[PDB]
This record gives structure tokens, C-alpha cells and sequence, in this order.
């Protein structure tokens, strides 16, 4: 009887097996644009995607992982509010059923289509399961996705999802450059959170960009029809895999921008 996103291991099942679930610094979290404020110190961020080595793609029963070669510096997250160097490991979304649900941040309580994290780790702790335990062990970019226009640089990762249908399924997946995935304005919101699935650890900085990208309704069509089952099993397909907004506690948002 594991977690999930069913009624039964949901979301507000999580806090009996985890119970940070109930932390001081959970995520995600909604976004209040008037109640966040410019942090004219925060430092430019710097996104540097020009060698990363994607690998794989991977259906985890959760999500998809499109993952990274982060055994040297290759594709880095700096800048902002972080201090040192962020290697990117792997990126993966949280969607919905329908377009006007999906995404694990909102903005203003708007819920958007769907929501890309881009996760990283802090390279002063030598691996990601160390950095996974440190307040400050990972950077975690989140890009909202809308529905209308279609995203070229996604269609790739679209294309090879029924090869990856069920849990456990994975693929080759080379020489997909991240970078198609960016909007055009880095400006961001900033706020010191968790992982929004189990183990829901307290180690990651959020960086999510106010900016969203436009995607198809036939792309996102396309990851509603990805499976959380395993092979043979009854199909329940994999929507609405995300976590709902969390208290903001003892917490400020701050903004890259005026
Ligand atoms: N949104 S999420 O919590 O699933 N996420 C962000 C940080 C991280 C680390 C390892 C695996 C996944 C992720
Ligand atoms: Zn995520």
C-alpha cells in the first residue's frame, strides 16, 4: 500500500508514513504576487545548459524522468539566491486530468496545465544523496505550462512516452537539450521548500520562473495517456500527479523583479 495520488495513498495519506509532510517548509506553495517583494540583492541567475548529456527517460509510476550525466559540471544552475554550484540530474512534470489543473505551485491560487521541475544538487556535497539532506542540498527550477500554442522543443520527449507507457519502462533518450524547454524571462520567485513528493525532504530551494511556456492540447493529451500501473495491470492513467499547495508558515517569497 503505497503512496500515490489516488483517494486511498494521496496526498493526505502522505504525513502517516512521512511525517515532515506536516514540516515547517513544505511544497509547494501558492505564490501571492502582491505579497511577495523585489529582493534587489538577489544576484543574476545563470542557467547553463550548453553541454548537458541527457541519458534516459524513465516512467517511475509517479512521473516520467528525463535524466542527466551529472558525473562532472556539465549542465549547472547558479546565481539567483543560490551560493556554489547546482548540477542538473534530471527534469520531470506534474500534470492534471484537464487544462485548468496540474501544476504543484500556483500563482495568485491560479492552478496552471501543468508544472516542469528541473532539479540540480549542490556540488559541495559530493552526491545527490548527501545533498538530500542538507537545507541546502538542491535547486529545483519550476516552469509553469499553459495550453495553446505547441512547444517544439518539448515534441521530442512527447514522441517517445509510448515507448515508456508503464511503470518501470525506460528508454535511450540522448542529446536532448533542455534549453528548448525555457521561456524567454528568467524572472523568478524564490522560497526555501521540500520535495512535493516522499520522502518530502526539507532540502531544496525553489526557483520558479514567473514566465509560463505555451504547449499543445494534442502534447499534454499525450502525457495523460502514460500509465502509473505496470505492465499487464488494470490501466488508471497517470494525471493529476501533483501535490496541492502547503502552508506557507514562517516563509517569504521573494521576486527577481519589480
Ligand atoms: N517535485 S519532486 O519533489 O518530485 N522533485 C523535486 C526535487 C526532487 C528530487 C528527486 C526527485 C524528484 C524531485
Ligand atoms: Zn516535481
Amino acid at each position: 500500500h503505497h503512496w500515490g495520488y489516488g483517494k486511498h495513498n494521496g496526498p493526505e495519506h502522505w504525513h502517516k508514513d512521512f511525517p515532515i509532510a506536516k514540516g515547517e517548509r513544505q511544497s509547494p506553495v501558492d505564490i501571492d504576487t502582491h505579497t511577495a517583494k523585489y529582493d534587489p540583492s538577489l544576484k543574476p541567475l545563470s542557467v547553463s545548459y550548453d553541454q548537458a548529456t541527457s541519458l534516459r527517460i524513465l516512467n517511475n509510476g509517479h512521473a516520467f524522468n528525463v535524466e542527466f550525466d551529472d558525473s562532472q559540471d556539465k549542465a549547472v544552475l547558479k546565481g539567483g539566491p543560490l551560493d556554489g554550484t547546482y548540477r542538473l540530474i534530471q527534469f520531470h512534470f506534474h500534470w492534471g486530468s484537464l487544462d485548468g489543473q496540474g501544476s504543484e505551485h500556483t500563482v495568485d491560487k491560479k492552478k496552471y496545465a501543468a508544472e516542469l521541475h528541473l532539479v540540480h544538487w549542490n556540488t559541495k556535497y559530493g552526491d545527490f544523496g548527501k545533498a538530500v539532506q542538507q537545507p541546502d542540498g538542491l535547486a529545483v527550477l519550476g516552469i509553469f505550462l499553459k495550453v495553446g500554442s505547441a512547444k517544439p522543443g518539448l515534441q521530442k520527449v512527447v514522441d517517445v512516452l509510448d515507448s515508456i507507457k508503464t511503470k518501470g519502462k525506460s528508454a535511450d533518450f540522448t542529446n536532448f537539450d533542455p534549453r528548448g524547454l525555457l521561456p524567454e524571462s528568467l524572472d523568478y520567485w524564490t522560497y526555501p521548500g521540500s520535495l512535493t513528493t516522499p520522502p518530502l525532504l526539507e532540502c531544496v530551494t525553489w526557483i520558479v520562473l514567473k514566465e509560463p511556456i505555451s504547449v499543445s492540447s494534442e502534447q499534454v493529451l499525450k502525457f495523460r495517456k502514460l500509465n502509473f500501473n505496470g505492465e499487464g495491470e488494470p490501466e488508471e492513467l497517470m494525471v493529476d500527479n501533483w501535490r496541492p499547495a502547503q502552508p506557507l508558515k514562517n516563509r517569504q517569497i521573494k521576486a527577481s523583479f519589480k
